[PDB]
């Protein structure tokens, strides 16, 4: 088994501002709604917030060189909107500094970048006026986007702009899972439709500016799969499905929202209100790549709960990373050819982020870790049948160049290649970026 990338293929490793970080209240930076949402108990294990994280704001320099030094070419990361917009008309100089300095030590390490405009760390005095569930943030949105256009764009190949609008609105307003922290479906559904605008608003916004550089939005997205042949579990699975994958994606690429889950969402969309002239149309622009975030697929049967969707998620036990995620390659390839079924159908696609979280252990000073080594070759596999298969795949960025806050998890979940010592803020190369290095080297393995 020899696999053997495309010449212009991308390589990149990503991270997100507030996982990695630090400098929560350094250089004018006001907190995000992950700064008080880590702060309610139980809402992230071991009641773990962004504070200091990986201490990237001091750090940034050595991590480029870093990633340099791995072989990469590529490397996406997102901007803090706190450290931009720290108050209503504010503007700060000093913010847009950190990342001018960053973007200085990439272009010297020879680095492209992909800037993420949002990356789920809303500003907590926007989430004070109503976060996304108020029109007015989108305007809020616009300034922000405005600003960083303008100040970059010359600079910027790749923009990203809005990472995985499911989990800042289902699971930010919906189940409470992720920051603010609401559980009403209401909102979530409102807030899910004004992120997407937002979408809309930086892409207006680029081609207005007149921007050269690439730009789309990010999904994460799941292969779904029934539990069994029963019509209930199938129809479970549908609704997973559309849940997750076809409520954003059917916007985004057909201007609609997925009529049968208009149907089941019924009261709670209260008319679609929320839907004013012209929004689908805002909505409705692919731009030059759409991003892709991928890690498992979903085994769903059917319940008669009191939950949204009255589904039920069956999980598996074998082939697992150490959040309880089944590792299904397979599973990577199917969504791959399905997105490129409906949706895409040519448009470029972009892996921004895939990788795992396994147990690591410093032996010896090195970090054999032969599973996260082995998920990631696996998941590549996939990929690579895509391709080959005429998939207009062309790139893959391994999600975590650094251990990092892991959200509602915490610390306790490490997704980089890259090893942090938390007592010391030491950086270490795992064996499996070792093994990415030589791989882009080959750029096939």
């Amino acid at each position: 088994n020899t696999f053997i990338f495309p010449a212009t293929f991308m390589w990149g490793t990503s991270t997100s501002s507030y996982q990695i970080e630090g400098g929560t209240d350094e250089g004018g930076r006001t907190p995000s709604i992950w700064d008080t949402f880590c702060q309610i108990p139980g809402k992230v294990i071991g009641g773990d917030c962004g504070d200091v994280a990986c201490d990237h704001f001091h750090h940034f320099k050595e991590d480029v060189q870093l990633m340099k030094q791995l072989g990469f070419l590529h490397y996406r990361f997102s901007v803090a909107w706190p450290r931009i917009m720290p108050a209503a008309g504010i503007i700060n100089e000093e913010g847009l500094l950190f990342y001018e300095h960053l973007l200085d030590e990439i272009e010297l390490a020879g680095l492209i970048p992909m800037l993420t405009l949002y990356h789920w760390d809303l500003p907590q005095w926007i989430e004070d006026e109503g976060g996304w569930t108020q029109r007015e943030t989108i305007q809020h949105f616009k300034t922000y986007a405005s600003v960083i256009m303008d100040r970059f764009g010359e600079r910027i190949n790749w923009w990203n702009t809005i990472n995985e609008p499911y989990c800042a609105s289902i699971l930010g307003y919906g189940t409470g899972e992720h920051a603010p922290g609401h559980e009403n479906w209401r909102e979530a559904f409102t807030a899910a439709h004004h992120i997407l605008m937002c979408h809309g608003i930086a892409s207006n916004l680029h081609k207005e500016k007149g921007l050269t550089g690439k730009i789309g939005i990010t999904l994460n997205m799941e292969h779904v799969d029934a539990a069994s042949e029963r019509p209930e579990d199938v129809a479970a699975a549908i609704r997973r499905d559309g849940f997750i994958n076809r409520w954003f994606a059917e916007p985004l690429f057909n201007g609609k929202y997925p009529e049968d889950m208009v149907e089941w969402y019924g009261t709670y969309l209260n008319g679609l209100d929320f839907v004013q002239p012209g929004d689908m149309e805002l909505i409705q622009q692919p731009g030059d790549f759409l991003g892709i975030n991928y890690y498992t697929r979903s085994i769903i049967r059917s319940t008669n709960d009191a939950s949204l969707l009255q589904v039920e998620q069956v999980h598996m036990e074998e082939p697992v990373t150490d959040m309880g995620w089944e590792i299904h390659p397979e599973s990577f390839y199917k969504l791959l050819t399905r997105i490129e079924k409906d949706f895409s159908k040519g448009l470029p696609i972009l892996i921004t982020e895939n990788g795992a979280a396994m147990r690591d252990e410093l032996v010896n000073g090195q970090i054999e870790d032969t599973g996260r080594q082995r998920y990631i070759e696996e998941h590549l596999k996939a990929c690579h049948r895509f391709i080959e298969e005429g998939g207009q795949l062309k790139g893959y960025f391994v999600w975590s160049f650094l251990d990092n806050f892991e959200w509602a998890w915490g610390y306790s979940k490490r997704f980089g290649i890259v090893h942090i010592n938390y007592e010391t803020q030491e950086r270490t190369p795992k064996q499996s970026a070792l093994w990415f290095k030589q791989m882009m080297a080959k750029n096939g393995f």
